[PDB]
């Protein structure tokens, strides 16, 4: 009958030690009940000239995030996909199984 909310890591932007790895754990202790039942899990890994960050959120996949469309939302796993963005390296995934943005997979 009813779609229950996803559980997702939801630490927002965190500094990350994840670099030069095929996959990474989020190291986010916040597993959140998404506020809205259509939200899916998202992770964003970004490296600029100053630091590495990993962002974990719940997000409605019919809305853009960081100006991109979440095309992979049906995936049960967070497969990071590179996006081009001025002056940084940017990867993002979304996924729709509980805590799926806890295990960030680059390859």
């Amino acid at each position: 009958a009813v779609k229950f909310p996803q559980l997702c890591k939801f630490c927002d932007v965190r500094f990350s030690t994840c670099d030069n790895q095929k996959s990474c754990m989020s190291n986010c202790s916040i597993t959140s009940i998404c506020e809205k039942p259509q939200e899916v899990c998202v992770a964003v890994w970004r490296k600029n000239d100053e630091n590495i960050t990993l962002e974990t959120v719940c997000h409605d996949p019919k809305l853009p995030y960081h100006d991109f469309i979440l095309e992979d939302a049906a995936s049960p796993k967070c497969i990071m996909k590179e996006k081009k963005k001025p002056g940084e390296t940017f990867f993002m995934c979304s996924c729709s199984s509980d805590e799926c943005n806890d295990n960030i997979i680059f390859s």
